[PDB]
């Protein structure tokens, strides 16, 4: 449980954004403040984050294995036929390997800002992702 991430998507613009394809390849997804309460990625599939709302994802390594947390998701634009906005990848591996947080993709109608990631040894930490559809 030393390897964990909290990802907070904050819609700071005026247009809805949508999450799809959340998947942890290592570790689990869990409820806020509750690593023992696992949650399904399907609870997030297609969820809309409205203006000024936040959506929180919590992921951690396994309780009974030397396994960190790794995963991906996409943000898409529900006003534009779920057009891809950005792809996201996280990795907080068990052991000495540094952490990774990677945002990728091109959709010039959107601005995406993130901060909080710990790229050194230890947990990736709490990453806030602000989203804004440009006017
Ligand atoms: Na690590």
């Amino acid at each position: 449980y030393a390897q964990w991430v909290i990802i907070i998507i904050h819609n700071v613009g005026s247009q809805d954004v949508k999450i799809k394809n959340l998947k942890a390849s290592w570790g689990k997804l869990h409820a806020d403040g509750d690593k023992d309460a696992e949650v399904s990625a399907s609870n997030y599939e297609g969820k809309i984050v409205k203006p000024d709302e936040k959506l929180q994802i919590n992921a951690s390594g396994r309780s009974d294995a030397a396994e960190g947390t790794t995963g991906t998701f996409d943000l898409v634009d529900p006003a534009d036929g779920d057009k891809q906005v950005r792809h996201f990848y996280w990795d907080s591996p068990w052991g000495s390997k540094t952490n990774t947080w990677t945002v990728s993709g091109s959709n010039t109608k959107w601005m995406i800002e993130y901060s909080g990631q710990n790229l050194d040894s230890g947990a990736l930490g709490t990453i806030t992702v602000d989203t804004l559809k440009k006017g």
